[PDB]
């Protein structure tokens, strides 16, 4: 049952979609979005809205309902809900289709025995007359759930809001063959020639799967996590955005993410903890999930009474990786860390990255560190 197959390509190709719809509306905001809280909570709603509805939901979510059957796509995720959700080992995490309804409805207990069975989607009741104990329940649940990483996100609320959303997350990562928190010294990573920095870097000399392809033309780094996830790094040439950002494919990565070779040049690295909150109502329109949060439709194909609409969806993907580990260095690699081959990996210039999945090929977080004043 390679269930993930039907969704793994037709979703990774979705990553580049919303990446350049930020790297389209900006040259200022730091990117840390989860091609998961989006492509999921807006396809996991191929249950709680039917007809011409999820012909915007999982119609937009790359999958082509003529190429691949809907009802034969709902486990592709419960193997991204049980392959990448089953009580972890190292990776852990805490994303969650929190969900947020109004006290006043009736919904479908069976639609609920669809989204909850498979996507687990946690459902409950909450009056929106008084718009604070919905907060004393939402960003409370991105605190009650996120183990405290999206401890805000919600600042305002309306006195109606029924079919709202939640996808909190308490990531996890480290290195099996680690880093030295003691090579770590804050050094010059530089953004613009206006934002020339003095970033809190790190250091080491592994035998890194680092290439410098003509394809995308940059620094293609690879790192090994602690629980079957294979981080990726990248690092632009000299005026780079596009070519990569633009001519980047699934395949571009398939064959970087594939191999397992050697090297030995000097790794530089500014610190990771760049959080990044993104609301779906704001970009999913120009994208295409129009009438889904519209003034009215068949969102009452999850209830029937009081003509439901979509309140909103959000994702403050929190980063939880940087240098921790165990196999250490000890001594041999305590010099063998600033042991460049001739070059370096001076992460002194604004790059991108991503997180693939050894139990799939899932992009947990795509990005492009702009400048750590925003992290």
């Amino acid at each position: 049952h390679p269930t993930f197959n039907k969704i793994t390509p037709n979703l990774a190709e979705f990553a580049f979609s919303l990446y350049r719809q930020l790297a389209h509306q900006s040259n200022s905001t730091n990117i840390f979005f989860s091609p998961v809280s989006i492509a999921a909570a807006f396809a996991m709603l191929s249950l709680g809205a039917k007809g011409d509805t999820h012909d915007e939901i999982l119609e937009g979510l790359n999958f082509n309902l003529t190429e691949i059957p809907e009802a034969q796509i709902h486990e592709g995720f419960q193997e991204l809900l049980r392959t990448l959700n089953q009580p972890d080992s190292q990776l852990q995490l805490t994303t969650g289709n929190g969900l947020f309804l109004s006290e006043g409805l009736k919904l479908v207990d069976k639609f609920l025995e669809d989204v909850k069975k498979l996507y687990h989607s946690e459902a409950f009741t909450v009056n929106f007359g008084d718009t604070e104990e919905a907060k004393k329940q939402i960003n409370d649940y991105v605190e009650k759930g996120t183990q405290g990483k999206i401890v805000d996100l919600v600042k305002e609320l309306d006195r109606d809001t029924v079919f709202a959303l939640v996808n909190y997350i308490f990531f996890k990562g480290k290195w099996e063959r680690p880093f030295e928190v003691k090579d770590t010294e804050e050094e010059d990573f530089h953004v613009d020639q206006v934002t020339t920095v003095k970033v809190p870097m790190m250091k080491r000399l592994g035998m890194f799967n680092i290439q410098h392809c003509k394809k995308l033309s940059s620094w293609v780094l690879l790192m090994k996590y602690l629980g079957n996830a294979t981080a990726i790094f990248f690092l632009p040439d000299e005026g780079k955005l596009q070519h990569l950002e633009n001519e980047l494919t699934h395949d571009i990565i398939t064959k970087f993410l594939e191999n397992e070779d050697r090297r030995s040049a000097s790794l530089h690295l500014p610190k990771l903890s760049i959080t990044g909150t993104y609301d779906l109502k704001s970009v999913l329109g120009q994208l295409g999930i129009t009438k889904v949060f519209s003034n009215g439709a068949d969102l009452s194909g999850v209830t029937e009474e009081a003509p439901l609409k979509l309140s909103k969806a959000v994702h403050k993907a929190v980063l939880t990786i940087d240098e921790k580990g165990t196999e250490a260095a000890g001594a041999m690699f305590l010099e063998a860390i600033p042991m460049s081959i001739p070059p370096e990996v001076k992460f002194n210039k604004p790059f991108v990255f991503l997180m693939i999945e050894q139990n799939t090929k899932s992009p947990l977080f795509m990005g492009k560190v702009v400048n750590p004043t925003q992290k």
